[PDB]
């Protein structure tokens, strides 16, 4: 029960390795706000969460839109009061459609390289200030060439975000991941900031 | 006069590096496309071209968006009859801005990563189809972390142009650039395709 | 306190950061060797150690000479019974003389690699079965493809509870060297931390 | 034809793409020297270019012994009277072995590694002067940090009309290596490319 009575907002948790993150965190005790741009599979594991015994609410979010992920902030704030931790692990899986460029629908592309490139930009714009009033906070970034964007965005964002007691990390990719995640979140992980975790 | 009769277009040519890839270019007998954001200065340096007893027009162009580049190309070909080269210098100098992420404007931020990333991606699928036409042809990516962005696209692009005699390049940073530029452009680069040149 | 009962080696610690790890871990309780090419400034950082209060010895190794790193371990092992933690600090002043590869002495050149390079891997070796026996251990790289060696050494150490982790660089290098041998670094091996 | 009047040394020529690119070299009308620690093998290659109507000798080097590579640049120089070319491709089949860094005999791993990294470095250093005098040259190294190593080189070898640029790995290879010897990469040197 690391986590008890902190609130903990995690991206793209409608499924995968989000979904295991966003219960991990409730089955420690925190409020977990379970972030998706899937609203019914968000609800269906907020549900599953509040079942079992946990704290948790869902939202629909386009991490690749500010004001979404403002609206996911204000949203917490209201809900849970706070926001401690966020992760970012929200992404468009593209797989072989990345091999013809030439081809690739041009708002399929803008939006896969805004959310991957970019979500976690405006999802860290989003909650800083807020977990600068709770006295400190935690943010992980899920990355996935290109990947070094969210090595660079991790490595500038730790060094903005000095001073008010923010970490921010990054892990680059099956449990372990859940250990991972959550260890970089605790107190625990006070000396690191700006790293970047290869999994 | 490498370039005789031949069509070249130079994204970001109203002027730095791209002026002198333009003016380079029409010193060699290209019919040559100033492509720029700003209509003003593409003019300026496409009338001095012409006053100098060199072929070219000005046009405006946002690389950022398909359709502007698209629009470019469909100029370029009313104009002079087709398509042989292209140079895609077009860039956003931010410089200290994207030092302070969490505050930057989040329009210009767009803008700038998308003219910078997917500039070159826009203006390629707007004129390989022509230069296949031609029976092949030749571009050339100028590159500004996230550099890499383009060092991976020059190779994508690359192998999907196979087939076309199309080869496509990458310059990574005074008039070495134009000597690069224009050999990279010219039938003694044949055996380069794919690859990045440092400068 | 933090590091009661356990036995770490630094090497490269007759001073600069070499010796600030030394002597941080001996103040948190460690047994440490303090181990250097530089036999007599070893023996000096050494003595100051246990003039403060802590535990520690010197020993004379060339990182570069696999077995000088294999007597630097048994040594370590017959004066306190066990190895925990090793840092691979030791390094050659090499540096602008790297810009005239031309004109270089081969010798020179050859050896700052292999020191620079190489010794992290002969000290591993010289200790990982070790510290396998004391049921694991921690290993900190003071970094370049030093870092492709901590991934790789990351791997052929599984199964033994040992860590190794590397930092790319003041108290800022002290604080994250000791934490990434520390328990709380648990969930860390094969990284490469910027400080 | 392309490559008549000019002098070409490839290492590691005495089997693999070293044969064939010295073989491609020799087809148009290079002199060339088939360098190789296989003093057999390079002379059995040697003998066939000269049976297939080429000019070429052998002549065994060590390319880890900066000695070594001296030699060989010598007798070319006495052979042909200069040197225009040169092709670094000598290596050591290390493979898998190098998974097991814990393990792997120290003797052998300094030596794979001397090869694959510094053989480029001591045999540019045993030709650049005599290139200076025949007013340039072109070196390809076949690669890691051996891209560090062209880039640095190329730095260094500047003002002498010399050109240094890496191949990063079968006609494919021998096109773009005899294209960035030839007069028409003259806008080419620092470079690595991806074949």
């Amino acid at each position: 029960m690391r986590f008890e009575n902190k609130v903990g907002i995690v991206t793209g948790s409608g499924g995968g390795i989000g979904q295991a993150y966003a219960e991990a965190l409730a089955r420690e005790g925190a409020a977990v706000v379970v972030a998706d741009i899937n609203a019914e599979a968000a609800e269906a594991v907020a549900k599953q969460i509040v079942a079992d015994g946990g704290t948790a609410i869902s939202v629909a979010v386009d991490v690749s839109d500010p004001e979404s992920a403002k609206a996911m902030a204000d949203r917490t704030l209201a809900e849970f009061g706070g926001i401690d931790y966020l992760v970012n692990n929200a992404a468009i899986f593209g797989g072989m459609k990345l091999d013809f460029l030439l081809t690739i629908d041009p708002e399929y592309y803008k939006k896969f390289m805004s959310v991957n490139l970019d979500g976690a930009l405006w999802c860290t714009r989003a909650v800083y200030k807020k977990m600068t009033k709770r006295g400190g906070g935690a943010i992980v970034n899920q990355s996935s060439l290109a990947k070094v964007g969210i090595n660079g965005l991790t490595q500038q964002l730790s060094r903005e975000l000095g001073g008010r007691n923010i970490r921010i990390n990054a892990i680059a990719p099956p449990d372990d991941l859940v250990g991972m995640c959550l260890f970089l979140l605790s107190d625990e992980a006070s000396w690191i900031t700006g790293q970047i975790f290869n999994v």
